[PDB]
């Protein structure tokens, strides 16, 4: 009955089917985003209106469309041509991974590359990279994906071990046509191997691991209703997949008592991009935008069980679109499962003779994606306390280069002759908040350092003061680690019981943000990357902070375009829009393949619980 | 045979019997602090020499002495005795618990106090509680506490939940004289009880939470030998255990290959001291620094299984010498476990065709301890990839006074009329750095962002910088969130294959240092605590940021004056000292007891190895 359940395969059937019978689907065209849009504010009251967005290519050449569909009802709602050169191209799709390589194959200009390098062509992997857009007038308007290459000797070797440096070309996938070649001079090709699955290199693997069991006699905690909703430890929430954003969560709230409370509408990661550090002409046009340009649900892996994910686990197997309106299920997409969490809470009281432990647990909903060389694994986490956490965990292999004779500034040498260039991963959780309903506001929280003198005269004193932002061009701000700046999203009509407004409190890592010079295109791009919190009033069509269409889209859409409305944000109907990211200098530990790295972010209870909401926890 | 090893019952016996032979330990002698003393640098190579340092308080008001025996030889190496007033008290003693309480009993200045709120002094807990150095030139040379009063309606009632503001109370407890009483007007007692335990508070216990079961059904992965020795995947180190610092690591090492490469020669948490921020009189002077003055490991709590260390343990039992010498076993102090730790290293690569996966897993060692309301756990951990983490997780009743009518700007409300003044827990960790030995230097990395212009026209470049901290003058850093600033110590004589300098890089969590006035009295008595990294030439007498007597000690010893020596660091033995705490605002859902918030840190190796250490991990 939900409509917040995940798409099934007859409703993506479906939609082919109305989209078909609109003329909107003949054999030229291809489906490069399909998702479930979610219900209109106040829709509960009414009946199910099931509502699909699609993005249609045209292989012809012809002008592409979004188009939004009810499912319900068979029909179609809006269609629109798209402009491309103004709004920006479709995502990349599947089927183009191939044709930088395939295209590159016979052309003279890149044959006489490889062979000035005395490299088989049979063996040059090319990597199908977004574009951007930077000084060339002819890419305006234009599908154009770049390539580098990378060396492959045998079919089951790691190509990143061997990148060929120097050179990179520009391709149109529609036209099929090579648009420009640049080869800047010969590097040598890195010579060993990073196949980290070959003996030679392992050397013999360990025999001192003994098996850790994880086991849950009596079955999980939680439960799951409705194919997606969720019940555990007096959390309720809605499981959504989006083959952009991947795992999506959806009315998060918590059981008090009797009464099921509001925390947070929607959260998920809107956008991440990884920005190269590298000046070379051959990469320094590199942001790959993931979840924008690439979409990260699309690409989820099919996780393994005692392997991916360890315990009593619960799958999902969200369903996705091909590119031609074929159902695809991502088998056990998503994994979920409850984890002991060490101490909750313990006390042994010296007046009393009480002494009391309790145990700590957490909810985790989980996916894995593949871009390419990167894999990242995303993870949300609700635990007892009523603490919220979102964390990132990037692995993979690092994407290389050569490195420079002499050293640089902008690459670490991670093998003879082998390159890294230095990078970010920067995420945007976008957190639709409905702290006790949808009445609320943030401020902003900074530890106050207290004078010594009157008031008080042996200086130990110190404070906090919080700044409500009001409006939306007040609201775009940054870390302050040195003063522990956090951020409270509070309900001012909801009143706890020592009559405070109830609130959490985002807890940031204060990593750096985006590093570009501000008037970069990457900057311009990726502007929500140039600050750690923004603040908007929501609205039903603002959901990536980069806009609706990334790919080859300059500036002009986004989180800096949302904010200009300077709309009321004390006491509405708001969102929150993290960035938190990883600045990664490749070490020689990352190579041949990285070890996990983590960065997120959580949320807390602060004054939105009347006590603390796990007194009734039982013993052991 | 390990000079490392867990002093034993025998050797705790021995130092009694050595000390009483020798004329100190008479029957008004008391032992404030014993300890095993580390071998000396380079004494490797000769026979073993046990050394104890004892400090020795008289009950009848002689002057306390600083004592080191030979357990090994059954000798004094050394007695010295102490004048107070200059070096300062020694600590906390476990038999002083009682006497502030006791002596106010009788008191008429005490008694007229509870009087006047109708408090019955039979029902009147007084927590024994440092005191610090302020204006009362009288306590100068004098063992004093002082003492704040909290109601306990019955035997099993949690105190915490009345405090009696505006009273507080000076001892001598050598004397057993009360030297001040001060009363600056009644507050109303709070009248809630905060019994977690109490149905009535708590509720009906959830019934909803099915069991986790984790075993190991070959047992754990790690060996112990020599009672203290341990081994686990590729790691070697000793677990020691000192009365003052709790669990105390040494020889941290990796076996690379063939070779044991030493990381660290010594960690421990030297000190930690609590702040408070209110500037009331009642407790303006509250500071605690519960491992200087009282001893955390002293207080170390016996474990329960399946309970504070879930999974298969191993436990240790350390020895620690009551007041007159004998010994008193801490059963099961000491946790020891290996946790899974989610996923390793993962990769699905598009052109090999090859998938894969490994699972991290870590080795945990902790304690966990109780200081009056506060219990703290203390957790080692060691990762397989090469990583080393401290963190602290800090439980407990948080300290608690009335809330002021009109409320407070340093004081927050948890319950009608009870309120919890703002403080800080700030921790000072020790690391004795011994990167592939003890040839060492450090190193501040910060991010270096670039212009947009010559030699970097897209504006995409970014890059780092790394300063050399070459004498101790130079040493004393602080954080910088904003710019990504870690710290790297390496052996500028010992190299990777790829001819860099072996290292590990250090991780802060950037959280606010100490926020008193610079001139305050706890500014200059937790000097260390004001900045978040210090590094000094090694030295044997130099072990606590604070000094060897903390408690009524003004400022004199410690890190400011070692760093005074401004000693060469520049490929020496080197000592690292982080300095990393929690700043608490009390919130609603601290009450009654405390949920778990945790601080910390981590090292992660950065070109120590040749590439990444785990590609020998099986899979599965
Ligand atoms: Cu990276
Ligand atoms: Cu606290
Ligand atoms: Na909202
Ligand atoms: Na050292």
């Amino acid at each position: 009955a939900s409509p917040f359940r995940l798409a099934s395969a007859g409703e993506i059937s479906e939609v082919q089917g109305i989209l078909r019978t609109a003329g909107l689907l003949g054999p030229e065209k291809r489906i490069a985003y399909l998702g479930v849009l979610d219900p209109a504010r106040g829709a509960g009251s009414e009946a199910e209106d099931r509502r699909f967005r699609v993005f249609i290519h045209d292989v012809s050449g012809a002008r592409p469309q979004e188009v939004t569909v009810s499912v319900t009802n068979g029909t179609v709602i809006s269609a629109v041509e798209l402009d491309t050169a103004a709004t920006g191209e479709l995502p990349v799709l599947e089927e183009e991974f191939e044709v930088v390589e395939q295209l590159l194959a016979t052309d003279e200009r890149w044959l006489k590359a490889l062979a000035a390098r005395n490299l088989d062509v049979s063996k040059v992997r090319v990597a199908p990279l977004s574009a951007g857009v930077f000084e060339y007038a002819e890419e305006r308007g234009r599908r154009i994906l770049r390539g580098l290459a990378f060396v492959q000797d045998f079919p089951e070797d790691s190509a990143w071990a061997h990148p060929v440096d120097g050179l990179v070309a520009y391709v149109d996938v529609v036209s099929k046509e090579v648009t420009r070649v640049i080869d800047t001079g010969v590097f040598p090709v890195p010579a060993e191997h990073g196949n980290y699955t070959d003996p030679e290199l392992t050397g013999p693997l360990r025999t001192t691991q003994k098996p850790i069991s994880i086991t849950q006699p009596e079955g999980p905690s939680f439960t799951v209703t409705g194919g997606n909703h969720i019940e555990w430890e007096k959390w309720s929430l809605d499981v959504g997949f989006d083959v952009r954003e991947g795992v999506v969560l959806h009315n998060i709230a918590f059981r008090d008592g009797d009464r099921l409370r509001p925390i947070i509408n929607r959260a998920s990661i809107a956008e991440m991009v990884v920005p190269y550090g590298d000046p070379s002409p051959i990469r320094s046009w590199q942001n790959y935008f993931d979840t924008g340009e690439y979409l990260v649900g699309q690409y989820a892996n099919s996780l393994e069980l005692g392997c991916d994910c360890l315990g009593d686990i619960t799958y999902l197997s969200p369903v996705i679109s091909d590119a031609f309106g074929n159902p695809r299920e991502i088998r056990n997409g998503i994994c979920m499962h409850e984890e002991d969490w060490g101490i909750l809470a313990k006390h042994s009281d010296l007046w009393s003779g009480i002494n009391y432990t309790r145990r700590n647990r957490r909810m985790v909903i989980s996916f894995f994606t593949t871009i390419g060389n990167y894999d990242y694994g995303f993870y949300w986490y609700l635990y007892l306390d009523g603490t919220i956490e979102f964390e990132a965990k990037a692995t993979g292999v690092v994407f290389t280069s050569a490195f420079p004779e002499g050293g640089s500034d902008n690459i670490s040498q991670l093998a003879p002759g082998l390159g890294a260039p230095f990078h970010q991963h920067i995420f945007s959780a976008r957190l639709d908040m409905a702290i006790d309903g949808f009445t609320n506001r943030v401020e902003e929280e900074d530890v106050v350092r207290q004078t010594m003198g009157p008031g008080n005269e042996r200086g130990n004193a110190f404070s906090r003061k919080r700044t409500v932002l009001t409006r939306e061009s007040e609201a775009v701000r940054e870390a302050d680690a040195r003063t522990g700046r956090t951020w409270i999203i509070s309900n001012p009509e909801s009143k706890n019981r020592l009559n405070e407004p109830v609130g959490y409190k985002l807890h940031a890592h204060n990593q750096p943000t985006l590093l570009a010079d501000p008037g970069s295109s990457i900057a311009r791009r990726a502007a929500f990357a140039t600050k750690d919190l923004w603040v908007t009033r929501y609205a039903d069509d603002e959901r990536y902070p980069t806009g609706d269409f990334v790919n080859q889209h300059s500036g002009g859409a986004g989180l800096p375009s949302y904010i200009a409305q300077d709309r009321d944000i004390d006491g509405q109907d708001i969102v929150v829009w993290h960035t938190f990211g990883l600045t990664h200098f490749p070490r020689v530990e990352d190579w041949p393949i990285m070890p996990v790295d983590t960065v997120g972010f959580k949320l807390r209870p602060e004054g939105f619980f009347d006590r603390s909401p796990v007194l009734d926890v039982p013993a052991n």
